């Protein structure tokens, strides 16, 4: 239960200064069967809205803060990893092009079939505009014929402030205090 | 695993005004096999009148105060998903048609058959009357010919107020303090 | 004298807030031919501006209090019932889908072309919005060939509130004087 | 006739207990076409929810006060009244098995196509767990061949108590004052 | 330059007590080729979670206050009306499924493909829970074969409350203001 | 471990006025093979004395507080479901016959040989002498030949009172404490 | 966790008296593939000293007080009931051979590999000299040929007063407050 | 003169601190002939120093105010989109790429040589630096052989305070008031 | 899953007296296919200077406190339980040859591929120089041909005391507080 | 959870002085098929700027403090080392070429696709510079034709001091404080 004390903080702490707290869904895909060295996946995050923000590097917005917080695979892509139908590897997690921050450890681990499924080090905190973007390095490549694109689900805690007043000083207030 | 503490809550606190409390269960359905974009799931609640509540968008009767708790899917959607037969994703909750409020995590890994069935983080609180709709956000979609519908189940607590002294007056009491 | 003495109590309690008191003939049919088992009969009430409220569980509109006073029974429906072209049974009469409050005694014997007619046990009121769902449980049913559907006929006061200079909310503070 | 004024002598005393009322159907029916003597009359009430209750002596549940108020016989029964096809007679209607407390007026006169139709005098109320049994006796007998048994339909009360802070000691102060 | 007047009244109620107006687009469409009387189109909404809010008798959730504001019809549509491709005729808007508040003039009038096409009267308000419903009343209907559908699109301003501090009595507190 | 801890709280509660708290299973079993409607499951509890309390609507004995606790789908059972040999669906819970107390979800779902089956919502309790009724109301109901009928097992947490001191008011004070 | 509450129980209770707390493994086996009716299983403990209590209705000797715990069915043997190569049921446990005070729940539901997996109901105590025994009163039983026994294994924690100084009034001091 | 209100209202709130008012066209144009779904047009601002801020995702520089004021269609666009050689649909406007403002109704409708041409909903205040970006989600898609792309025109008034004695301590001065 | 608490709770307490606290590997192993009887597995330990304490009975070196915390059986060991090819059954542990101390709950259940691997109840404190024998008392023994021996592992946390300033008068005093 | 504690333990430690906290997977490597007796597997860890620390005996840079955490196996691996492709066996853990702290328990029983794999004792950090090693000690070695190196990842959290404005003394000091 680590994305709970997150959500429970998120509550607690951006209710004064009003602010809505959702959770949702991030998937990268690594297109195009994956085979020889390091690629850079499709981030597509769902937000309110049906909006779709797609493509690399998604910029957070200047209203919220985002707390990345687990990560999964699914069962039909565990059995094409360990099949070799798709690569195996690791997941560099970046903040503004620059600061590496976590690495996730080796993708076909965190099948979510296992109980005893590795987790994340830490839930990651994004303030307010800055750019998000995830490599994957394989190791083990794809090796069999009808190769299948990678994905990996993101779990997001989204804070938001935008619909509450001014959301420029409501938000800076809080990404001081949380 | 939070379907037996509301139901818990939603006793305690309704004795003073006088309510039911009982769990219904609802089926959320999209139409004939999703393999692109954003479909919509057909709703169908039963309720203790013999009563289908059929069609997108569910209206809370004026009386009572559902809670949408946990969710589950069985094992002959399961064996089609992992065979390509209908589509992956996650199901997205929306409250008055405006506010998003949950993500449910990746229908494949609530399944009935995988020993982490993942539950819902929290419950979703609906007041009297106002508009229940849902959205299937699809990924990794069916790809094999003759494919199938999804089907969701879901898990409501309903909380009636019909037996009080007078249900109108009653009913915008509680909703203040649950 | 039953149905005069609810209209009479409507048109003096409702009177010092506006109220506009008229009287509609409701319409439930069972459809095509109940031969076995529970069935549902299809509601519909021709309210003031020709609006043909139809399908099942006719939901109140917000402005207004209805009061089921009668029920009778054609006599092309009596003699098609004693010659088995249709069935028998009674009428279940529900509340929000969980209070049942009357059961109709034989809708063979609530025909009119007999000079003694059986009368309803009280004349039910009926709140703003709240659901009205009509159930028939079949006993000795339709046996020859060439069956008919059901039809009952009833009658409700309709109080209206929709014309004063007062919202939702006064309708239900004069539902609570009555 | 009566059933009127018991049923809003129900629903104002059993009010300040908590009391949920409404009403039903008893059909009485002496089996295999009697003749000679003595009958007894099969009892069927039917509650709520498919609650059949069935065979001679029903017992009353212990959280429900009955009120046995009217009765009356179809036309196809009193059309083989006339014809001697069934037999004429009164019914007796006991209580805890010792006391007789009315004597039906001549079912044949208590048909529905009689101008005037007989009414019963009184309600006879019936307690929690109290057998409500009754008897025929039969005056000018079945004399046609290929006869008929009897049917002869009731109407009961049933204020039910399920609903209150406390079911069973307000059945036994409710019914003391009803 | 009227929709820009109740924008503007909105903006500035909606401001003291939290609100989110914006605009939106409403598409009533008569489905399949109306040709003798009167009808019922399905009114289809699309706020900002891009959700279909679909079927008949649309319902203002509890924290909306919607402003139904203009109408017109497209040139492909006003070039079918006059070709006998599809019915003429006027469109009754109804609050409660009572009340009629408005009508339209003449469809095929407010066309867009004119210079100084026809307008409406007045700016409809919609306060919280109402059932908005329409009808199609054609005058001079479809004459030649293969027939079209009817559509006509408002323009409605939706002003939200569902990200206030408290979306209960904020909602009511403007209600009286407006 | 939810009927060890409902367990422990009737020992907690029922041992200084004496009683006699154990536990027992009840196997309801629809007739028959169910392929169309609403059927009735025959209750089939077994009590201390070998004492078989069979048929349909249970009476509750007058010395004991039952609670029901429980559900679940032998393996037999559930293959006969998957392969079409009989029905399956939901479990409606009556209490009186009046109120309902819960639904089942779906009871090929609660199958014990899954390793994350489905639970129910809350441990229905059911006071000195009331009527236990059940419903089986199936969806996708059965279609192969030779077809089965239904069993579902429950667990029963049984509070007798027999052997007190004075067993005649002592069963419902201490049904009322708890 | 009820074994560890009895064990930290045990040891907080036993020890100023002196006593040793332990626990082991009874195993009641139902000879030679039941198929009719009901039987009665060997009991088989293994306390401390190479000692192997067996045989039906082991006496509890005079120092010692044992405490049954939990029960479950190896994965070899859940194979064999689901394949009907051994029956099913579920076992009664008397104590002093009268007083039934469990039952449990279909042992095929008990299997150790399902982590939703019903246990015993309660721990029961079981005091200085009294009389452990149990049935099997089987459902559904064997059917297919080369059958197989039954085998139920159950988990005691037994507290042990042999070696302590005065092994009468340790025992009959520590039974008082244990 | 809705811009005429604004364009008075920059100059007189932007004079105190020192601040260049001016006026622009910003063109959206969707590329390549949307036909099937949902598309996104290329923003294309032209600021002072002949620059011309073309792609996606306008970023508004730290130094300067935006205003969007007004929306039409040039007369050769409105040829093609009432011949069915371009699209028709409705154009979404997002803050910070998540919180929608307004939505065009229906872009075949604003052509600029109608007198009754429905105008923007209202003039929308751009804060420094915050993502412009905009959507075009068709109905009536693109139908006839050589269809070509989109274009919808906007007018923006700039505020620019790149001039002042301190850039920085302009704006955020000037922000706050105007 | 007991190791990482006992883990702490040494090198804190064992840390003011000179400490040097670590795991290792117990492998214990019956020999020749156990078919009968009770048998003997030879225990084999690794300590760090490969230290290899082998055959049945080790005794502890005089400077070290040793800690059994779990156990697991892997997957070639159980993929022979279940076809026969080796004995189930259960392993109690011993210490100085007299007490019985603890009992490994059937070692096919503390499997590597039971998702519910159940794992030891309490670490069982071994101090200086102290007879640790095991015992392997099987139930359902191997039945097939071409049996194989049992091979049960084990995790021991050692307490070493070699660099204390005097490294025998220093375990007399940890041994005493720890 | 593990990893997360020592992570949250980093982040709160190393924050005063200034630390630059994150996550690297870390690789050892027994090369060229290990058949009879103890070997030495290969480091290899990955900084984050691109310097791959390889060889045996990794030396820690003077500005970090490393945490190892956490080890597993990978899936083709594990298939072969059942297969006796390559050597089972354990992996010691030293530091500063002289202390042993760990054991990890038979890295085929530490393989990630069994639903229930085992976890090391500790968390053990590592100073600044201080030598890391690893030794393979293998039981049952490979057997097969073309046999195959071992591969065992690890999980390591580094944190790292290159940013704060004092050297390598700060950092020993945050040691002083961790």
């Amino acid at each position: 239960s680590v994305t709970q004390q997150v959500f429970n903080f998120a509550v607690t702490k951006s209710q004064p200064f009003g602010g809505y707290v959702y959770s949702t869904n991030l998937t990268a895909s690594t297109s195009s069967a994956v085979t020889s060295t390091q690629l850079t996946p499709l981030n597509l995050s769902i937000t309110l809205g049906q909006i779709t923000l797609s493509g690399n590097s998604l910029v957070i917005p200047a209203t919220q803060i985002w707390y990345l917080t687990d990560a999964y695979v699914s069962v039909p892509d565990y059995t094409n990893i360990t099949n070799g139908a798709e690569a195996d590897g690791v997941i560099l997690i970046y903040k503004d092009g620059v600061k590496l921050m976590l690495t996730t450890p080796l993708i076909s681990s965190m099948s979510i079939s296992n109980p005893a499924r590795t987790h994340l080090a830490q839930a990651v905190k994004y303030s307010p505009q800055s750019i998000l973007t995830m490599y994957f390095n394989p190791t083990k490549p794809a090796t069999a014929s009808t190769s299948y694109p990678n994905t990996v689900y993101f779990t997001v805690v989204v804070v938001d402030f935008s619909y509450a007043q001014n959301p420029a000083r409501a938000v800076v207030s809080a990404n001081a205090v949380m």
